[PDB]
């Protein structure tokens, strides 16, 4: 029959198109499948009739509207309880949430507010009298709170002012000049209390204590890690913030035996000069030395288009190779984080594949070139993908439309997560993950994508060999353990 | 290090080499056109990066259209030879001011505004319209009774034009933009179907085509539908001599054209059995008129309606014969954001039915396997910009999913969708679109140059046709060469 021969050659094409896609080789127990077939019920539900009934497809809105929508569906539920592997990309100064620098923060001695001059709020922490500054009138929080009236409400003007998320961003600060005007407020509001040693040491454990609490077991920032300040006015160097990471890390694995631990990578801005670039450069060696297991490389952060390239860097980037012996400074490169084409941003992909990075951040632009990406491929270099951050700041509008949903399609190397999730109020991880399986896969892919996700964030990390294999034995216990309650509360007995 | 900077550079050119016409050889006449184009799209995009500002040829096209027009680059696209424009839709293919200036100036016209508050005009030559859900009125009374007559057929192409306000901002939604859409076809299609109007209405496409400097067009068109004054509704072939009739009137008048060449279009909210008829009517079309029709194609909103599964029995029937016969397919495909669904999975059956080339194809780049039997098999990709975003696909033409198969030289080709309908250049504004949003910084001419040819190779013609009609456009791609760096290189 000419259907009959039709229909077979038709179903072999599509089922040999499908079988190149991430997880496409993950095996799922049937127990697994109960998981798998919840989810793609809403999957389709969501899908079918936002196609058919012709409506919104709210999983690609903007944050600001999707979140609420997000937080009343039944699979948001079940990532949040999933064992999620691995955040491989965060920045420390956002990855815990505003309400803790509200209700704690601004609550203790010494705190002292003001507005700037573009109407908005500032912190600070100075011990050593009233703030020196008057294009800012400093006041002392705890008197201007008690003589408002509803200090909730204190409280309340005080979240919505340094978030980003109390308007919607993509409505508010429409051109990507403007949102990353209000993302760099953001730190400017912030960097008075967040970098004072107390509140900081706090806060980095919030942030270990808020992503085990998203069923998340390891973890490997960026920070800045030099010039956190004491009330006396003591202001500490690089080596003293990495100990006192390391040291709420140990902390908290010892309390916690169930988490598999953190790691950090060292953080310099695209816009300082080469010469602090090299100093820094310099400082990652000696502390990669010092410091095997705990420190695990150098990147440059900060707006990629206007700032400087990695080509700008190179007498830098490669002192560590031109030693005698050859040292390896291992390197962490955002890269690409454009929707220019054939530009210094566009090829910062170049420079990062040839001084040998382990990961590549964002990597918007690596489909646009095809041997750059075959490259990347065959060295074994993963793209770190976080979904909400392109769209907040302004790389994409329907995720939909994602540069690397193509790659994801042809087994690419790639992981995925967050970037900032306290400045746009989103979850540690399970916001991006939802994102990924509502907008970066097909209609015919569930649960083989998020476990190979989890899977490729231990892969792709930076453990050694010896702990990746004993990290994926902590993973698996979890989610095994994840298995059996959610298909417990779901199935008949 | 030096050593560091030859195996960067070397990698750049190994990337680089990919690109749509990386080996086209420039003469030294070409390579300065090269640098004109280069100098203005730099500026642009580095302005932008750098000063914090926006670029407005990715923006949308009601804000770009005014930049556009005030830019030394259009105007060298403007004069360029294209080649061929392969994906038409003939019912806005031409100008709406025809319509306004022409059209609605001739007897026997009728307007009416409809529930919606849009304009609807209609030709009746037995009196007033029969209908009543609408109260007709004479164009030439309404026109006269208002105190402007430029304000009333300026008022006439703003009520019934997507370009009046931003499609954007006041049409957000896929399902609103697309509403319009299909409002613009429903208000002229009383009047662009009098057979009169139509026979001029392609008159004014050839017209327009190759006053853009675009020599070859295949164009799809319904056919059949064409009705008098009287009532007589006629078939295809009516249609097909009709368009066959003007066209060789136009080669005869201009000698420097190509030709053009049809392809016959069916709606995808139609039943089975109707589609299986038009599959017949286009066999035999194809036997009848070898050489002016080519193939059969379904149109209309991919993502509500029906696929190209749910008609196989009747796209089969050509091959379940004896002895079996080739009809020739040109079918949209995967116009969608969606992924494995049933519009996304269009490809697969396009590409086992034999099909010449495939519409749009913006998600061909979300599925591996698809893409690779299609390059090795021939099939090209119509590439249509302007259309694509503003019917909702993507908002910053930058993010266009075709972008990296252009960039490793994949068999495409680019077109305007519906260039009248939102006030759009034949293929002028399509191919500055192209070359400002589509490829790198580092890319002008030799893409656009590629861009040409491919509209000849991957044309329907036969292949002596094709040897003569790159001929005609080498000849004058020369002369446009000559007289474009005679007007800007010093004596
Ligand atoms: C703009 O920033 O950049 C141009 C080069 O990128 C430069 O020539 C121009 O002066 C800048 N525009 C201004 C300052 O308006
Ligand atoms: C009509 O505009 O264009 C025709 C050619 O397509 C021409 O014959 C006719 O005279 C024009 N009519 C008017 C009213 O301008
Ligand atoms: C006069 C007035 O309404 N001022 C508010 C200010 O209190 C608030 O801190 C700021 C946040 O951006 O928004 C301004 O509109
Ligand atoms: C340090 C650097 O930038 N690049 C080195 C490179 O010199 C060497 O050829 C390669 C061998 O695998 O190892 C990389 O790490
Ligand atoms: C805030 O946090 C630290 C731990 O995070 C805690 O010890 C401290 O008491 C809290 N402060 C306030 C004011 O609640
Ligand atoms: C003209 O149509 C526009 C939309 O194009 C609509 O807002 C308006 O109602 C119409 N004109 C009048 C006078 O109502
Ligand atoms: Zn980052
Ligand atoms: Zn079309």
């Amino acid at each position: 029959t000419s259907k009959a021969a039709y229909l077979l050659k038709r179903n072999s094409l599509i089922e040999e198109d499908a079988s190149r896609k991430l997880g496409a080789k993950i095996v799922l127990t049937n127990e697994e499948k109960v998981l798998d077939d919840f989810i793609l019920a809403e999957k389709r539900k969501l899908i079918d009739d936002s196609r058919l009934n012709q409506t919104e497809y709210m999983p690609a809105a903007s944050f600001y509207r999707s979140k609420d929508f997000i937080d009343t569906t039944f699979a948001y539920k079940i990532i949040q309880d999933m064992p999620k592997g691995g955040a491989l990309h965060l920045h420390d100064t956002a990855s815990a949430r505003i309400d803790w620098i509200v209700s704690n923060a601004t609550y203790r001695d010494h705190v002292y507010m003001c507005m700037d001059q573009d109407n908005f709020v500032r912190l600070t922490v100075s011990g050593t009298g009233p703030p020196a500054n008057s294009g800012c009138e400093w006041k002392l929080v705890e008197t201007e709170r008690a003589n408002s009236g509803d200090i909730a409400a204190f409280d309340h003007w005080l979240k919505s002012n340094i978030s980003l998320l109390t308007t919607d961003p993509l409505v508010t600060y429409p051109s990507l000049d403007k949102v990353w005007g209000r993302f760099d407020k953001h730190f400017s509001q912030l960097r008075g209390i967040i970098y004072h040693t107390p509140i900081r040491r706090d806060y980095y454990r919030q942030i270990l204590e808020e992503f085990r609490s998203d069923n998340v077991q390891y973890v490997e920032v960026r920070s800045s890690l030099s010039g956190f300040f004491e009330l006396d006015g003591t202001v500490h160097d690089a080596e003293f913030g990495l100990n006192l990471y390391k040291s709420v890390t140990e902390e908290f694995q010892r309390e916690y035996p169930d988490f598999i631990g953190a790691k950090i990578i060292l953080s310099g801005l695209r816009f300082k000069s080469q010469e602090e670039i090299l100093n820094e450069v310099k400082i990652a060696m000696d502390l990669h030395k010092k410091y095997p297991d705990f420190f695990l490389g150098y990147d440059l952060v900060g707006q990629e288009d206007p700032n400087f390239s990695l080509l700008h860097y190179l007498d830098a980037l490669l002192y560590p190779s031109i030693q005698n012996p050859p040292y390896r400074l291992p390197y962490f490169f955002h890269a690409a984080e454009t929707n220019w084409q054939e530009t210094e941003v566009d090829y910062n992909l170049a420079d990062a594949l040839l001084l040998n990075t382990t990961r590549v951040g964002h990597g918007f632009a690596l489909i646009k070139h095809p041997r750059f990406t075959e490259l990347a491929k065959e060295n074994g270099v993963a793209v770190e993908v976080n979904p909400i951050s392109n769209q907040i700041l302004g790389l994409v509008r329907d995720v939909r439309n994602h540069a690397l949903v193509p790659l994801i399609a042809d087994d690419y190397p790639i992981v995925i997560s967050s970037d900032d999730p306290g400045a746009w109020e989103a979850s540690p991880l399970s916001h991006d993950f939802y994102v990924a399986l509502m907008d970066l896969c097909g209609r015919d892919t569930a649960l083989t994508f998020l476990k190979q996700l989890a899977l490729n964030s231990i892969r792709y990390s930076a453990m050694s060999d010896t702990e990746k294999v004993a990290a994926k034995a902590k993973w698996t216990t979890q989610w095994d353990k994840f298995v059996k309650t959610s298909v417990e509360g779901l199935k008949p007995h």
